[PDB]
């Protein structure tokens, strides 16, 4: 059986092909311990991989081997696949097919690098690496549309006619949920709440996953928090209470003026889509308005769909009327994509072969993978 | 049955004999992907041709195989009889008798190629070409006039006196709806849109037959639109609205005024009568003023039979008094004359039978085919 | 004194009649601040136009008025020129006369938005307004030859014979220097740098104008660089190294196949002189080819003028030897051709006098300036 | 006259606008006392406040209102500015305009209270608070370079260029050295001298301030003194004698490796200043490196300038060279940049009035004050 | 077999490794004569070490050797090693190995005295010294949980979470037993007796260990006392009786006010805990509130354990339920721990050889026995 793998900046998402969701999920972290040990009897290991390092991160410094999509440091990307092929799947990597993703317009580098350990290190048969947002049109059944997808790293946006790419539509932002991790950090501090170290950081990402909304209108939204001054309480893992106000809804709020980061140039989400499209042709701008879906992790946000579509309404033409589709499930659209593709007989040629490593080289990924 | 095939350098019209009308009218053009195959589950195939041809042209570069009435692509335009004999009319075409069409002074290569074509490829039984503006004069029941005709790409005059050509009268400018199409789309700049593509060029022939008309005094219509400036929207396929002023009649004043486009000694529609006439003979000349028949696709211009009939009587002696008739169906003139023509049971023995050709070869249709 | 202001999509090139190059050539930018001030004693302003934008732009967002030879901002548009007569010239425009220069086939609002922006808010006695190509054949001193420019925003050909216009062969692509920038700082991408603020797209058209030339056989040219990999190093202004490869030959690969940006149906360099030279006339060709012009800041990459006579021999027939004229100082032939000009003594009486334009309107431009 | 007000974590300066130093420095503290009245005759107090709580320190616990830059006891803030207006300025604070300071990135209801108090209690005309770092800047006469800021509490970074702030990279730390003093009396107790009351912490801090110096290679130093063994005497106010060894250089060096008291992911002096630089712009990067300030009184240490730009230039490329400007009196360089700008003509319109505040309330100080 | 020594402040315990309690355990004084020989067939000492000091102290001078965890007289205290090796357990010392204890954060030259003697004097194979309060988790079968630990000159806390050491959180208080002993003999003096020598005080601890309880409620206690004023009789070593009052629960109230004996900022039991908690990490608090352990002989008062869980539940956040743990023997948690701790097969590397001591010297015993 083919194994699918889908592994972003933040998460691992590992499965079998044919299946309609993945088995195991599990933060993309290694954790390396700060202090001494000072017991003798303790089965404490020097490197900690997934849900072992968050369980234990209290005595453990976090890293994130991939940034903004890019692996920063490959011994700790090993530790992850092999946590993954031996201690999640427990199978052995030389009898299957294994089938990567990757973001557009990413470093060549990246890719060869990535292709070398599997040949060479796992000695798995066949590999293929494919892109995100094409394999989440997939998993809706639609061969037209423009597709945003936004993880914890990068976003970036694909259009698709016919089943036909239009290569110099795509864009990409490098910005994405762990920006949006740092910003609410920091106007935290604006109601005498400090948090400094990575262990901390993860209780901040908490906190966007519960509470944090997108409002309809903002500056109504700010002026009615001005008066009331409704707040809420979370409470942290030692037992005390934090209250949070108007850090709701202008956390989220990045996503539609970037400026407040210091991206004073970049788009946000409405007009990503709107440059994507005016870029494509005239005859097909009105097919892409109609189809319109979202994928990811940072989609996630109540009343985002919504604010998205009456955003868009404003920059199009009187008589077009923008449709957005946002899944239930969009979080896993990638991931049941693939398993889809991968099924198909006909993709039964598409697998890169090792034999054909060994003569073309590294090189061969960008001839096939397209 | 027999099969009547009307293919002029825009257009494809096909039919049975005995019919009243075209059943399959669509345009005569072939398109190719210009981008590459993004999915797997996807029909698309590698050449189009018609009417799908034209619906997905948003991903598609879009060739004419006919150009000035002649084939400059052979390979394509076997293409476009493929279509027509086994998608549009679903026929063997070794159990029926063809008949086409063609300009005259065309050059002689042009009629050997498709006869072998006919004979070799699709097996025909019999075959016959004919003149295009002869055909028309069969559909209005008369045997003397002069016939204007103007298509896609050439325009042609043809007098005839009780039945008898006089070969010696026949002019031909190669200038029609097409070399219309680029003038609009040239003087369309000067309000600031600009068209470059194929794809975009199917959007000016579409403005060009529902706003365009023809001026009765042109020097006084420029004056008011440079007062008044009356301007009239168009919504394109993407939804945005295009505004044109005075380009609605000086698109269609080419035809009288070729200068415009350079062909600074080509003469005009009223020129080309009055030229053609007044090489016929003295006995000949007041009858065919009495009978003008206008043919083709870029007659339907309105107000056109009116400018014309007015600017040929600024040209004759005071005593004549031209006629022009414009029938409301002269698009399909030519297709309903050789429906006509080929119903006749004199005209049995006139078809270019296999067995000839095995034999003489292709010059055989110069000797026939009269 | 007559002032001579060669105003295009990049740059600005002002001085007086008479001289042999212009005095004062700076970027035709304004700049606006993009954070709050935090000093009390500091002398800034609140917009920046010309050398001072370029020096503060890490502080500042910047735009250009010209977009494709047409201002798309009037009132960013009055602030280059103030800047241009009142801190450059330093002179009182009501004394002298002003000569102007535009693209061929621009829409006719932007010739006329200019000339009410002169005689009202400026007061200039008397004006006029040429043709750029045909500046460029004043400073070669012929009648004779088909001129190509190529500057930051538009690329057109305009053939010339005896001194006799020949309106009907006039092409115009709108793809220039600017795009080749976009295209670099995209391919720039697989090597792992990216440059996203506008501040940061001037540091690589300093890369594009120091280290990128034409290959004169590309096909090798690639495939000598996937096995050398030689590179070049650039030091960025903060201090860091940037190792440039193959994308040195590939960037100015765009004027020769504009395919690789979209531009599908583009001719491209050679395709345009040979197409424009092909709608001249016959007894004119023989002339064209022997004299082709370059012109343009675009037209000065190494081996440019070697690769275009290559390519052109290729098209023409055999007996054809075609010449390309390559001047070392071609970036400024249009303001000189403007000096020479202006200097005549017959040129005296085609200067617009200001009292024609308060009778007639700003439609007298049209009649006059040709 | 104005008032000039400089009240930080460990001290209080005092003084008038025009003047070249503070007039009054004394230690922010509030005594109270442990025991009870034995005698009738004496004209003791129950609360004892700046310098006399220091003289008597003997029979008082000591308090700090202000800790990491907050304040945590408002009834004991009230004592230190009622002392420093009627005690130490001898003035009516309701015929003077007050200048206060704070650290960037604090809570908002700090700055609410303060202005409250400042208002209702003491009737204050005017008032204003500015930023500690950027009153800096004024005192050394430039507009652009960053400024490190370390005092008792706190530790910030502040890049400015051309007098425009960057607020994207601000850095603060809350680590200072109110922590040193602590880490000095925790590994003073490895010689068998062990201090605990907050009347022998004062003890420390001036054994801090006389013997402690930064070592320019700290492996060396302790390899030297490991063999060595050389010591300093040090006299207690009792009379006895203490001995200090390594202790002199390791207290010093917490500031360079934040690990050893705990804060494993706090960067340090060096990295807070490149990661301050490198968040900016890459046309700003070169200036700010050329100019480095110190201000604050944690950083008298002796070689700390030395030491400092040694360890920056590790870090920097090859061509750049890191400048650290220490001037000698820097510890008083936040009050003398705020005596500069309350002197400035264009200052005048600054102001928070009272009415203003009667208005608006205590929220004004957020929209001013910028 | 291994020798286990726990040698604190107040008594001596010795024995063998791999036994569940010690067999000899002998308070740590040395007594001397203070008057003059009047017999002559006496047989006499002129040192007397343990319980030959206790029941002949009626003419002796006590001292202990060891101060608040500290040595202050070494000859003294190699009297009490001799006596432990030779007359308590009967072995030649060259033959075993030594596990000895230690306070945290004692001074330096303490350990290295104790390891020079150790190995030059009576010539011990092999060594180690370990924490007293790491012990004490052993033989609780934990290695999560933080321990307080009072004896008879220390108290100290030290938190453990997964085997890790928290090194910033550990503190000492240098108040324990001795200093309560002095306190009782103190107010022993309202009710008019009076005990000033060293024998004198051994009275004094046996009342302390006897009819001392901790109050739950200590105001309401006081109040009740003083109207019932209910008393105990203690029989004096010469047959008289002593009456004892409300003695007996003000002495044990040291423990949490340490302000009766002067030491007016110490924080006392319920603080010290509380403060060292919340020292640790965030999302490590919480199972430190489940595990309070007591060790030492000082915390075995009655109703001590109730009290000490009460006042820490008034201090917690309202989610957290504190729990402590008391042993019903720990007095010997420190004794049984090391017994454990030496058994292991692990441990068996971690001893310091003697031949290691010859080249390092004594320093090597801080680079060991972390
Ligand atoms: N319900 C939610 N609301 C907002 N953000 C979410 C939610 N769930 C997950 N996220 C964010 O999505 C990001 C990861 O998304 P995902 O696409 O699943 O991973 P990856 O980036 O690895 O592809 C994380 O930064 C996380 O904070
Ligand atoms: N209503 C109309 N007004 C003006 N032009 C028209 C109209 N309808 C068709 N045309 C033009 O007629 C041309 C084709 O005419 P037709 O004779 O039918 O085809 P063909 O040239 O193949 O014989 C096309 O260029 C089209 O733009
Ligand atoms: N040496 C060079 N090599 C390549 N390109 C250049 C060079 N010098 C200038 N350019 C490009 O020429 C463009 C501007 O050309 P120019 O004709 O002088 O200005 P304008 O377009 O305003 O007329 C700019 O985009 C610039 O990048
Ligand atoms: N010569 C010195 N060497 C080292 N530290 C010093 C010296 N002088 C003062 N300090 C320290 O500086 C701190 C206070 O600095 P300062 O900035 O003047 O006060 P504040 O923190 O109130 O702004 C005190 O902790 C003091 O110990
Ligand atoms: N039952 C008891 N109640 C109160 N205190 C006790 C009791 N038993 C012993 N102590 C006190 O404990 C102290 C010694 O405790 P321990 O920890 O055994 O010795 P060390 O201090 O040498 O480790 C002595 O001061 C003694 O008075
Ligand atoms: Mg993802
Ligand atoms: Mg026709
Ligand atoms: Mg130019
Ligand atoms: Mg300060
Ligand atoms: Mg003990």
């Amino acid at each position: 059986s083919s194994i699918v793998c889908d592994n972003g900046s933040g998460m691992v998402k590992a499965g079998f092909s044919g299946d309609d969701a993945p088995r195991h999920v599990f933060p993309s972290i290694v954790g390396r311990p700060k202090n001494m040990q000072a017991m003798m009897g303790s089965a404490n290991k020097t490197v900690y991989v997934g849900d072992e390092a968050q369980s234990k991160r209290g005595v453990l410094s976090l890293k994130y081997p991939i940034e903004h999509g890019i692996v920063t440091n490959w011994d700790d990307m090993e530790k992850i696949w092999h946590h993954t092929f031996y201690n999640e799947l427990r199978v052995n990597p030389e009898q299957h097919n294994v089938l990567l993703t990757e973001a557009p317009m990413n470093p060549k580098q990246n890719r060869e690098k990535m292709t070398q350990i599997m040949f060479e290190t796992f000695n798995v048969p066949s590999l293929y690496i494919g892109i995100q947002a094409v394999l989440s049109l997939y998993s809706s059944g639609r061969t037209t549309g423009i597709v945003l997808d936004a993880g914890d790293g990068v976003t970036h946006t694909v259009p698709i006619y016919e089943g036909y790419s239009l290569p110099h539509a795509v864009r990409r932002v490098d910005m994405a949920g762990r920006d949006l991790t740092e910003y609410l950090m920091k106007i935290m501090m604006e109601t005498g709440t400090t948090f400094t170290t990575t262990a901390e950081k993860e209780i901040v990402r908490n906190v966007k996953e519960q509470l944090c909304y997108v409002a309809l209108d903002f500056e109504e939204e700010m002026t009615n928090s001005a008066k009331s001054a409704n707040e809420e309480a979370f409470e942290l893992p030692d037992g005390n209470v934090m209250m949070v106000g108007n850090q709701r809804f202008r956390c989220p709020e990045v996503l539609f003026k970037p400026s407040l980061i210091g991206l004073d140039e970049a788009p946000g989400f409405p007009e990503m889509v709107y440059q994507s499209i005016n870029k494509c042709d005239i005859d097909v701008r009105r097919e892409l308005y109609g189809n319109i879906v979202l994928s990811g992790g940072s989609t996630m946000f109540l009343n985002l769909p919504e604010r998205l579509a009456k955003e868009i309404s404003n920059l199009a033409p009187s008589s077009i009327k923008p449709k957005v589709v946002a899944p239930p499930e969009r979080k896993y659209s990638v991931w049941i994509g693939g398993s889809i593709l991968s099924s198909l007989t006909t993709f039964q040629t598409m697998w890169v072969k090792k034999s054909e490593y060994d003569e073309s080289g590294p090189s061969i990924v960008h001839n096939k993978c397209f």
